[PDB]
């Protein structure tokens, strides 16, 4: 039973539900004056004891970010029980569904998607922002007039600013960087690790660390042994394998920055 604020209903016509989850509801909505379509993300704040709700972080970060490979924030409205975000609607849906539908991608296609993602990451890191939740489900597929596709990064819910090492253990096990799991302190490059895992999935359809018991999974990540198994990876270029390898280094100082990803021949 969402209490939609007057200011939102005044300018937008709320539409159909396009997604639903444990913390947010996302709806299609239409701006009355222009008929332009947008997404309305409704974030349910956590209720505590007494008449109060927990404060949220997403908007503090979203307010700062403006980039073509990032879902644009149009407007925000905070009420005691939930938070309202009007955001650009990306009609092609998200990358999780695309991957299940398409299975795997060509190198020309995957590199273009990685080029997109690393651009977003380079930008965020230039602002000292770590996303900490980069994975296909948080990536949206923009479909161009020319038939081409581009990625847009959304959902800044776990995002924060890096000023010295961070320690909060968070994320999705498949995509989570070893230093996060090691609890020795982490920073911006956890996003590169995530991008590496995504690129790996794009070329073969399965993740590099699949585990067995969530114990085997975490050990695999900490050890970082990246394989490119036959026959799945036989027709994939050495250039692609080299780049993914550099993104998935346990040694944080050796692991590529986003700039280094964009400068690699495979993405150019
Ligand atoms: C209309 O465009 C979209 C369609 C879908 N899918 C959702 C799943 C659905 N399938 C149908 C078939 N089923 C077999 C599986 C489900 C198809 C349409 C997903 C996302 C979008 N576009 C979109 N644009 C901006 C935002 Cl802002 C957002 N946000 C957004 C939308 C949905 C969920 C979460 C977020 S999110 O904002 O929390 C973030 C993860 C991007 N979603």
């Amino acid at each position: 039973g969402f209490q939609i604020p007057a200011t939102i209903t005044e300018r937008y016509k709320v539409g159909r539900t396009i997604g639903d989850g444990n913390f947010a509801v996302v709806k299609e909505c239409v701006e009355r004056s222009t008929a332009r379509e947008y997404a309305l993300k409704i974030i349910k704040k956590s209720k505590c004891r007494g008449k109060e709700h927990m404060i949220q972080n997403e908007v503090s970060i979203l307010r700062r970010v403006k980039h073509p490979n990032i879902v644009l924030l149009i407007e925000e409205m905070d009420v005691p029980t939930e938070l309202y975000l009007v955001m650009e609607l990306v009609k092609g849906g998200d990358l999780f569904d695309a991957i299940t539908s398409t299975n795997k991608y060509t190198e020309r296609d995957a590199s273009g998607m990685l080029y997109n993602l690393a651009s977003a990451i380079k930008y965020l890191h230039s602002l000292n922002i770590v996303h900490r939740d980069i994975k296909p489900e948080n990536l949206l597929v923009y479909e161009h007039q020319d038939g081409s596709k581009s990625l847009k990064l959304g959902d800044f819910g776990l995002a924060t600013i890096v000023d010295g090492p961070l320690y909060t253990v968070c994320g999705t096990p498949t995509y989570v960087a070893p230093e996060i799991i090691a609890e020795t302190g982490y920073g911006l490059k956890v996003d590169i690790w995530a991008a590496g895992v995504i690129t790996y999935i794009l070329l073969c359809g399965f993740p590099p660390f699949r585990g067995s018991d969530q114990e085997v999974l975490f050990d695999q990540i900490l050890m970082g042994q990246v394989d490119f198994p036959s026959p799945y990876w036989d027709n994939v270029s050495d250039s692609a394998k080299e780049l993914i390898t550099m993104m998935l280094l346990v040694d944080v100082d050796q692991r590529f920055s986003a700039v280094q990803v964009l400068e690699h021949p495979w993405v150019n």
